[PDB]
């Protein structure tokens, strides 16, 4: 139906070492023309807390442009009631060291409405993806 969510790895290449600037790991598009109050992304499994987890066992924090992180609630959220798509990127900060391995994210997107000074979920979707960082030519 009207609710839609698309979570994908970035369509380009990520290279190992110190990131020379903020680097997008994943894109998140979500929208609904039906009435609603906002959206949240809840990291699940080993991503709990807002992390990617690498095949080497390292946790790397992710940041959002469009959403705000609330650690109390293990979620990013944005309050938006418009019918237009929200286009966000989850990124790693400039200077972050990445290793040439696979980094995974798993989470759940929820769309919610407001009532009784709180909120109620009206739709949800599990999302996941991975980026395999390349060494680059040496
Ligand atoms: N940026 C919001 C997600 C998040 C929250 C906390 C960390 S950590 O370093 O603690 C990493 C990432
Ligand atoms: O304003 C609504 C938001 O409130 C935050 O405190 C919560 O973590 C989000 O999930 C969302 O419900
Ligand atoms: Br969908
Ligand atoms: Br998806
Ligand atoms: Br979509
Ligand atoms: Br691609
Ligand atoms: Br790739
Ligand atoms: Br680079
Ligand atoms: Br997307
Ligand atoms: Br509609
Ligand atoms: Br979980
Ligand atoms: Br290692
Ligand atoms: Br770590
Ligand atoms: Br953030
Ligand atoms: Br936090
Ligand atoms: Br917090
Ligand atoms: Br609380
Ligand atoms: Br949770
Ligand atoms: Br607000
Ligand atoms: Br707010
Ligand atoms: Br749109
Ligand atoms: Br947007
Ligand atoms: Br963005
Ligand atoms: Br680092
Ligand atoms: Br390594
Ligand atoms: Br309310
Ligand atoms: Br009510
Ligand atoms: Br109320
Ligand atoms: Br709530
Ligand atoms: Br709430
Ligand atoms: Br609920
Ligand atoms: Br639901
Ligand atoms: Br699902
Ligand atoms: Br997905
Ligand atoms: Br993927
Ligand atoms: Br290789
Ligand atoms: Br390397
Ligand atoms: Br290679």
């Amino acid at each position: 139906n009207t609710f839609h969510v698309d979570f994908a790895p970035n369509t380009g290449e990520i290279f190992a070492g110190k990131q020379p600037g903020d680097v997008t790991m994943f894109t998140l598009t979500m929208g609904d023309t039906a009435p609603h109050g906002g959206w949240r992304l809840i990291p699940t499994g080993d991503s709990k807390g807002g992390y990617m987890i690498s095949a080497d066992g390292d946790y790397v924090g992710l940041y959002s442009y469009m959403m705000s992180w609330v650690g109390i609630d293990n979620n990013w959220y944005i309050n938006d009631d418009s019918p237009k798509d929200i286009k966000d990127h989850l990124y790693v900060k400039a200077g972050t060291v990445l290793k040439p391995t696979t980094y995974k994210f798993t989470g759940r997107v929820e769309e919610y409405v407001f009532d009784n000074k709180q909120s109620t979920v009206i739709n949800s979707k599990d999302v996941s993806g991975e980026v395999t960082v390349k060494q680059g030519l040496e």
